[PDB]
């Protein structure tokens, strides 16, 4: 079992949120790109890549926030 | 079941509100291109094609506009 | 009763300012996606969509200030 | 009965000062991991994440002075 | 009573100013169909489309720039 | 007598600068709700609501700099 | 009559000082949370709101500096 | 005295500039309804209503570029 | 082997996905421009023609979209 | 040798492909100007007139397209 | 004599580098609005306002460049 | 006479070195509230603003450092 | 010497390449209006007219492109 | 010997490497202001001047990503 | 057997409750710089370093105070 | 042999992880800047330059935070 | 002979590794306000001003750290 | 030879240690002098610089808290 700290389960749950959504944006650009012209394509692949990128962000800046809020906790040990 | 975030539903508010116009235009383009000399079908596929380009429209630039929505709110999060 | 910070007033603020703003770019979306080439309806979405984005930007940058006078306040402490 | 020194007093009205923050920003990060793009989401995420920020931040500065009111009178013991 | 926003206001001011261009539109179009070849009929179907469009497209282009002159203010909050 | 501090007067110097735009917009906006097919009425209000956008921005761009000039002051108290 | 040290003579002379800017930005938050899109509510609350700011952080810094002439005295005791 | 800004001026030296075509076309157009036939009202109104058009293209285009002239030397403050 | 990224993968699933429309426009070029007056071959370059423009907007969009979610990630390291 | 880009190379394969279709309505204009009244050199003229039309006409439109497909490229570099 | 930092000078190099742009567009426009329908005027100044834009656009953000190298700077002294 | 002692030397030495910068600024203003459409009271007042910003930093980040310099010697007397 | 820039450059190689083109042309129209009916002042009007007319539109659209290729370089300053 | 840093040389291998880009498209500039009317030098200088105006737009945007990507590495100096 | 004193064993309880973060970063590191393009390579990345941060700085400010906690009893020997 | 610290290590990861991006990049520079007019070197340069953008920042963030790890347990020896 | 510490030595390293890039940029200035309009100046100023703007940073940030070096250095003193 | 104490062979353990680091970090700011625009320079400098800056500060740290053990040792001689 690999280790996981608090930032990772932070990190986690956003995977885990989503199913399978790294997948669905990997399924639907391949299928965008057999096929670039498709408006049923182009606006199915557009719902997906604007919601892998709002997953990403919070996901990333969620884990800034919880390095910050520990770090200045840390800093008062001493 | 597939996931579906916030930006599916409301891309899929007007997969579902439109009936089948997904349908209705690949028939009114079957239609015409069998006969593309009839009046009648020159007048309904316009109508359904010039609702087709609408609909794609709206249903893309309101996806973008709640993807502005998001990424303003995250970015204050840090 | 939930917990609420002096955040979560001020962010509370902005929901019970609006009375139903929540609710009526869903009903407006509704109507929409159920017909996306009336004008009257599109005129509507346009205001309604175009006061939420406006909603929420003001709702988010303002928590954004309070948390950042008060993280300067909490940094004077030590 | 666990024993609690003065310390453990100070940091421990910050944790019975905020009623249930602790699970508050946990609820409310497992509502966004599972759809990281709804604006009620974040904005009501972002208000419970910025006051755990300020509870964390507040709650370790005030140990971190009465830590050097203590350690100061213990060196004019000798 | 449905709650109304400053972009509500400007763009109800023109609902507002015509008084029933929205009604005489479907009116004239009612008694142009019935008899798509009277002259009278089609010069006064012509005058009220044509205001018809540069209703909307004034009502549309003042909530779009005062959207813009609101998101310009926002942004400088932080 | 209300408080006024210097972005206060920083802020009020667009307002008295100004005699009565905020006036002016409102009155070519209602008399261009009332025909919106007027080029007289459509060249006028062109020109104070273009005017009315670099007021905002510029009053607003102005109060964001001094807080920018002020806040690096007080970061160097201490 | 509560005590009153040195330190909360200056912190209370930025109290003094502003009248009602503690209810200014109460009162233009409540204006601004009512309608988030009036450009005059916005411009007005930018400015109370930056001054609230440069308010809390001059009131903060201020003691954060007295309370170090003082400290460095006292340990000159002994 | 009303206000005039500096788009103000802009479009009002077109104002100006012409003496009474805002006039001349008016009453060109009174003297061509009455009597829609006449080949030297005709060749007069087209003059008159093909300067009219250029008069307003030109006094719009010029205030819309002198409005980008300037909201972008505005986003350089900041 | 030349080494290839992820946004070299991104924008190669669109080379791979489409087989040989990068020869298929330059074979139809070929075709038209010993003719250009052959509506079958007009026809058939203007499909391939504006298929190749959807291929490298969609080919350069999304290679956008993709550095821009991972330099908001790498921005968020430090 | 003279420096060619990719817009002059497809404009250049308008040139190649035809073959001497600028030489052939020039020739076939010195022809019908010495006897503007033959059928047969009339018939000819429009003929290769025509042609030359439609030639300069997709030479043209042509490269007005891979303008606009690389200008949106080098658009996304930043 | 008026103070000039450097700033001024280098925004005031372009102001003595062109000798009379100012003055030549304002002499460009009043002979403009006096006949805005001679070819000769509008190539005239469509000459001088596209160059008056260029003029004020490079004076604007060459000052905003050389403001971010001296703040950068100036960031560095503590 | 009022007393200055180095730290009132080394920031008026900056308030004596600009002439009147606290003036052009003020002035400028008073001219850009005036008619904020100008191009040349934007181009002016950017220039003025922007060096009245990098007057206060340097003038801030100096008295800083001395500050520094200073309290690190008497730092060394015990 | 009256200043001139670029676009002055490039609008003047179109007036110094013809000759007197703006001459030739009110010289046909005083020629045609003492007789509009003489076929060979027709004729020669027609080519004069139809010359001015090219010469316009090719020197205001080439103005109008290299305004253009500067204002995305000015645009890539900041 | 002029000296040629890194954006220098980016600058400069768009400038060798096309030969003469910048005399061909003043040799057919100057080929076209004498003729404005010849199919075959506004089709040639069509051809030019579009790969002009997309050559300084590509050596102005890659010069533009080079400069942030080494602004970004400076800022983590310190 | 190496020797361990009190703080190597406080040291290395971090150490052994980690369980392969020292391998876990180097292991996400080697894969992400094999392709530092890939979201999901860089948000697994962003969280492992940023624990191990955190990792390295509590176990070394620990250290640190149990240093300090000995130190002063040491010196109360004598 | 050069010495390498950790840092260097760090840094040459991603040097060793890329194969010949920092080749790679300056090819597809001096293949774009012979014909900066082709889609297909448009867009392979646009990903390889996005890549070497993301490959610099990501190489330069993680040296930036493992030489604050450091300097934060330096800081714990005394 | 003027004194220089090491710290000068760092910065006029700098000042004598680029040749004249102070004057270059002076004399890109003064090209470029004569004629803000050609291409061929706007884009030898970008790349100009785009190396003084990273050699100003670059030379200053680099000061910064060993004044940072040495700081920490002279406080291991005492 | 020169004499050499303890703290000398600490402090030249670190000499000693590294190779040739003062030289490394001398040569890598030569080569960014000449050219502070390249990012493979850059980033050479910035990871040899912030290795020199680490070399530093354990290599002064570690000097200072010998010279402690050693100074508390000496004061119990008496």
């Amino acid at each position: 079992t690999p280790w996981s700290g608090y930032l990772d389960d932070v990190s986690a749950k956003f995977d885990t949120g989503v199913d399978n959504l790294q997948t669905q944006v990997t399924e639907a650009l391949d299928k965008l790109a057999a096929k670039p012209s498709d408006p049923a394509l182009l606006a199915a692949y557009q719902s997906k890549l604007s919601e892998y990128n709002l997953y990403r962000n919070a996901q990333s800046n969620t884990v800034k926030v919880f390095k910050d809020i520990d770090a200045a906790i840390i800093q008062n040990f001493r």
